C-alpha cells in the first residue's frame, strides 16, 4: 500500500468513541487494523489518519492524565465540505466559514470547518475556492 | 501553490525556539510567513508544516497551560534519516533511531524511524520505508 507523506497518529482514550466519530461523523473508513493493539489505520479519499487506543504501546509525550492534542490542529485538504456533518454542536470547534489567507503566491480563499474530536484533537477541513 | 492534503499546524510557546528546532535540527525551510501573526509555513522536500506563536489567533483545544501535543505523533515519510540531527544523547529524541516491521494492509512495512520531541513536546516521527513485502 501507499503511505501518505504526512499521517497523524492520534492516541485515543476511548477508541470505540473515536472510531465512531471519525467514521460516522467525518466519513473515514477503516483501511486496516491491528485490532489486538487497538490500532486503526483510517482513510477518506486521499487522506489517511491513524488511531491508537491509549495503552502501554502508545507514544505519549506527556502524562496520561494530560489532555490530548493541545496546541495543534491538522489541516486536511478536501474538494468539498458537503460530506461532513457540520451541524451547528459539541463536535464543532470552529463553524464553517469562508476566509481569505495571505499565502506565498497570493490569497488562498477557503471554506473551512474545525472539529474537536472526543479527546480534544482539532481536525480542520479546508476546501480551496 | 500546492497545499499538501495533510498539513499540521503547531502552536509554539516560543516561536523562535521552535523555528530554530525545525529549521536547524530537522532541515525545514520557511516558504512564507505572516510576521504580524507569528505564523510560518515551512517545507522540507514534499513535507509541509505550519508553526504559529502562541497568541491571540491560536486555535487552542485546551487551556494555554496544558502541555502541547499529548497523545499525537506526526508521521513524516522521508527518503532517508541521514540529514536529520538524530544525534544522541539529546532531550530532542523521544525514540532513538530503530528498524521495525509493521503489519500493514497488504503485507509488512519495514521502516527505519526516529521520533523527535520538539520544544513544546510535539512528537515528530520520521519514517523511512526500507521495503514492503506483500
Ligand atoms: C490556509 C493554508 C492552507 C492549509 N491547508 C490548505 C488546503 C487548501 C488551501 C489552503 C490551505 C494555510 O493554513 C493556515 N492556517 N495558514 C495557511 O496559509
Ligand atoms: C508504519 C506505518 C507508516 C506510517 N508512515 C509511513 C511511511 C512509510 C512507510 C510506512 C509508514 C504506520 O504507522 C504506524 N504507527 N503504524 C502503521 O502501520
Amino acid at each position: 500500500m501507499e503511505f501518505n507523506n504526512t499521517i497523524p497518529e492520534l492516541v485515543c482514550r476511548d477508541i470505540d468513541s473515536s472510531l465512531s466519530f471519525y467514521t460516522q461523523k467525518l466519513g473515514f473508513k477503516v483501511l486496516f487494523e491491528r485490532e489486538e493493539q487497538g490500532f486503526f489505520f483510517l482513510y477518506k479519499n486521499d487522506i489517511q489518519l491513524m488511531l491508537q487506543q491509549l495503552g502501554e504501546t502508545a507514544w505519549m509525550s506527556h502524562s496520561n492524565d494530560t489532555p490530548f492534542g493541545n496546541g495543534m490542529n491538522i489541516a486536511f485538504k478536501v474538494e468539498s465540505l458537503d460530506d461532513l456533518d457540520c451541524s451547528t454542536s459539541e463536535d464543532i470547534f470552529l463553524e464553517t466559514e469562508t476566509i481569505e489567507y495571505r499565502v506565498l503566491d497570493g490569497v488562498a480563499s477557503v471554506n473551512q470547518v474545525i472539529f474537536r474530536d472526543p479527546d480534544g484533537y482539532l481536525i480542520r477541513f479546508v476546501e480551496q475556492v
